[PDB]
């Protein structure tokens, strides 16, 4: 009566203790290159039982969903990018900037593939994102000590076949290639404490995923909208709309083929618009070849991985979100940085003393 | 009975004809550097009765709201940036890539301010952004004509006092400085067909906005959360919370003084968390010194400016947004372009012919 | 550019003219006798191209949706009830009082079935409803003309096999029995201009629906949650979950059998929780036997029925709904209506003339 | 990191153990006679540290919000009605029928006022409500035990001044007249453990509320839209728009004056449409005379009453709500009780054996 309701049928972010032998995966974006309030672009939050937390992809729009988990910014410092599509990493800037004012005190750590040359790789990309936002950076840095505005980039060969790219505190990430637009993109396997979660990213059907994702607890893979849907919605000629499901993208039928090969405890289809008139065709495509546990992902779906089961719930999270304070500590600023104001601009100040008099007076007692 | 409901109490994007002597302004972001599903970072869509349209600021998260307006990518090629904060242009990338895969045939045109030196200006910011996303650009330009993957930058002097920065088809944008983090930030005024709309951007109270926003049909200005609210939501020390409303940002009372001076037909307050326990005190603050027509901005608020009236209303728009096709032509992909695939990645294609045979044959008829 | 978007991918209620050979059906509730913000209890609004409009069912909570369609109360006076579940006609009371404050000028017309005896029928039910709300009726009628507060009831015989219960202006409703908890429940067929819409109400699988619903433009039918689901969600013993889907309700597999028999242009399944982890099994259940066009119903779904197609879309409507005014002229109150105030209560009034002095001067010019 | 985020900024229903010296109050409706997904008609949940729970009003729409709180049906048995408006008790039926099917064990208890004669009181109201829903009552009593279908009514004298109408377990409700549409409406005071909560219900300014609601921890009173907002929305003439805020309802200005008198810890305004262009004018009305803590209510607003603070939050709760089981027992049917089917109806059962055998088999194994 006055007690707490156990095993809730929805995930309320911040309301639940994580078990030492438990993973929590939250889809903070499941969408497309088209922006949509119901679906941010691809983003995954992993919370391990040992207190380690990772983001895999941080697409355009995902930061709103990520900020809604009531997780302090200092705990969301490690970011893996499958690839360098705006719809895979475009909110990294919002996580760099917003997280910093939210009181991150550590640099961002970013693991992402190379390309076929320096300027098609993750290091080039991050380096120039930081030059793009130089004004934000210098103006911020005069006051706030600049350490957390660092991004340490760990680039790995996109070509490598299931090679470790991260080994720390009992946690392994391995990568392997995808086939998606051009050379560069990868899939991630996260291994910890008996478990294995697989982040496909984006790819046409490839020989590497079905091999290295085998027997995962949670397998995530591109599952595209049908050729019929492509023709109804984007008004594509049948030949173009066919090509999209065979050459550019993993079809639902293809997705089911791969998860039949993988044999996960739980499969996840993402990277399609989950509407009242698309999802059923795509579910049917999958079920042609795969009959095991299947999630049809949308924004703020959550997976609990225990020894017993893989549980799918929806997260009920605050739309009117706020930064939530962490156990970190005020770092000691930098009184050796050059101010970015001229006196021509500071001579613009408006005398507002008389309008602010009444509230300024009550406020100081 | 069978008839369209005229002068509807909410705005349905795509449902109304825009009159030739009418302007329509929609707030696609009203929020803060903290992400929130309820409020994107700053973005304004402006629609003139002569068919000209404009985005003023395109902050982190605004793209979902902009795509909810059912406006073809080709009609939204022109972007004005008040300043180079993540939360004022972080989504220029989503508009670039998105509008390109959605059928934008023309390059993006971008106006923003210079800084005190090259690497503090818009020219440098956008140049290094295109480099940041070079993997996206080069891959996409293989399959899709590259001309609309261009961004033509129009850098204007941030120091200029109320000087034109755009003039085209009887439309003028003027700029004047803001006082905000460091040199470069501006406010804009759009002058067309007897009308004046002011976009304040981000600023502590300054002597220029009161002078140059005078007699505006719609006046927009930063209006910050109360010091008491700074000390409650974030747990600041009194001093730091006082300084924020007296030095770093415009207080409600300040906003009130400025709009008192400006005597706009209609004034808009934005850039605070519009919540059921914040908005009222901020409202009371404005009303200390300003008694005129006022909107307290939140996401998808819209203003109709006619000779007779300045109407405020809410837009009711699809969360499940799709791109909408515009009048323009198919453009031809440049075939003198090297693949970004090596044979090593392409040798990974999976045989999926069988799994896909069922739907495949049915679709070719 | 300044024009309307044609054939929009979502329905904006109030924004689209109905053709003279066109029907529009909006699901205003698709849920259970359990309350849910995301699904109201059963309710349908039918709009014919000839100007006539009808509600079939008005279950608990449906009114907030019906009010969102921006339809004047004076156009929504004709209500047919499939049966007498709270979850089938619970919001009749809200349509009765709400419509009347908001300027309905004609009486409500209700068609509902008889039962096995007097006190199991719509006549008894509505006579005693009006008694329950006698305080509301008498207090409202001092001030507003009592005529719109009349309910004319049209009790049809629940036993009749596919017999006319309404025939006016080229429109026909037939009824036939359901098997649902107790004698009384019916399904209806609306016939107009060569269109046939079937409102299944609630039923266990019966021999009448497949016969009388055959060749429907749009066929609607109960489609219950699976026996696995009933156990998972509600904590059921194995053999009671089995009984729900074979005796009490129409299983998804049965729904497929019926719609296989009916061969409609479009079948609609409804009266199940449409959730991210219920919908897909239900859909696969139907698909075992029925292959034709299907909608899995949710709240605010809309079908456009033309000669050429049956289109499913989602309605996008104001959560902040208001009454909308219809042309219908003024209606003169009574001065043969006793006040319901005694002077004991009326002597309780508070002097507030001075607290209201400021805005009461300002307002009288 | 693996911890639970404490003293959280949103209330997640089901997630917070209630303190023994604490009251929790949720607005489950705040609306008008007009239906709206944003605002249910008036409803209030009170939870007490002794584990007693209470509903005060249960207006049309409210049940969807009540069910979102994840409270078992069996702990929600006691309803107090301020008055007999459809928008104050229209969803009692929904709590009656819906609780019962979800394992409520005890009858509902209902406390409402009498009127000037039997047919204007709560005993008469509820008696005829049960007759109205006789079919539903009689059919449900065949397959589930009939006792939780009962509604034990406690009618009290509306005219009484501050008299005890409930007295159990250290909890005490008092009532006093309102002036609302006609004789019969009241306000409640809930007194428990040195806390006073006051439920305004609906009234024009009266001499009883200020007297009897003095020293209230939480104090709730009608507060109406402005005359200007009445003229603009409902196309009123000038004089009738004036009569509404002086005679029939309590103005913002009068809400101020009355709350100035009562000097509660925390004042609540409700019964106005809480919209981005209405609420502000209403805030400013109330602050002409009241400067104490003030909530402008909307659906799912919650107050925590502790010794130290009256804390406002917003509840973030599932739209896709479900019943949660309580510790109550599995109560048993009745064979005595006569079936409500005739052989005429059962003779209509369709044979669906072949359709259902495949799922029927796998369920039993
Ligand atoms: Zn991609
Ligand atoms: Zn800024
Ligand atoms: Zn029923
Ligand atoms: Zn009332």
């Amino acid at each position: 009566s006055t007690g707490i309701a156990p095993k809730r049928y929805v995930y309320y972010p911040g309301s639940e203790e994580l078990g030492p032998d438990e993973i929590r995966v939250i889809a903070c974006g499941t969408g497309m290159p088209t922006a949509r309030r119901a679906q941010a672009a691809a983003a995954w939050v992993v919370e391990l039982g040992n207190g380690d937390k990772f983001i895999v992809d941080i697409g355009s729009g995902s930061m709103a969903n990520i900020q809604s988990l009531m997780i302090p910014a200092n705990y969301l410092t490690k970011i893996f990018l499958t690839h360098l599509h705006t719809d895979a990493w475009g909110d990294l800037v919002s996580m760099w900037a917003g997280g910093w004012t939210a009181g991150r005190t550590d640099p961002l750590e970013v693991w992402g593939p190379s390309g076929s040359r320096e300027d098609m790789g993750t290091k080039y990309a991050v380096e120039h994102m930081l030059k793009a936002y130089n004004w934000d950076y210098m103006t911020r840095a005069v006051t706030i000590n600049p350490r957390p505005g660092d991004i340490n980039v760990h680039e790995f060969d996109y070509r490598a076949l299931n090679e470790v790219v991260y080994q720390e505190n009992g946690v392994t990430f391995r990568s392997w290639p995808c086939i998606h637009a051009g050379d560069g993109p990868v899939s991630f396997a996260l291994e910890w404490n008996g478990y294995k979660v697989v982040f496909g990213g984006d790819t046409a059907p490839n020989i590497w995923y079905p091999e290295y994702a085998k027997g995962a607890d949670l397998a995530i893979h591109e599952c595209w909208m049908t050729s019929d849907q492509m023709m109804t919605k984007y008004n594509q000629p049948a030949q173009l709309a066919l090509r999209i499901n065979l050459d550019f993208h993993t079809s639902a039928q293809s997705f089911g083929q791969i998860m039949n090969m993988v044999q996960p405890r739980h499969a996840v289809a993402y990277h399609f618009f989950n509407d009242d008139d698309t999802r059923y065709d795509i579910y049917t495509g999958v079920r042609e070849n795969y009959a095991g546990p299947l999630s049809m992902a949308t924004d703020m779906m959550v997976w609990n991985i225990t020894r017993d089961a893989v549980t799918e719930r929806m997260a009920v999270s605050p739309d009117h979100a706020w930064d939530v304070a962490g156990p970190s500590e005020d770092l000691a600023p930098d009184r050796n940085r050059a101010s970015e104001y001229t006196q021509y601009i500071l001579d613009g100040r408006l005398n507002v003393d008389e309008a602010n008099a009444h509230w300024k007076q009550e406020f100081m007692g």
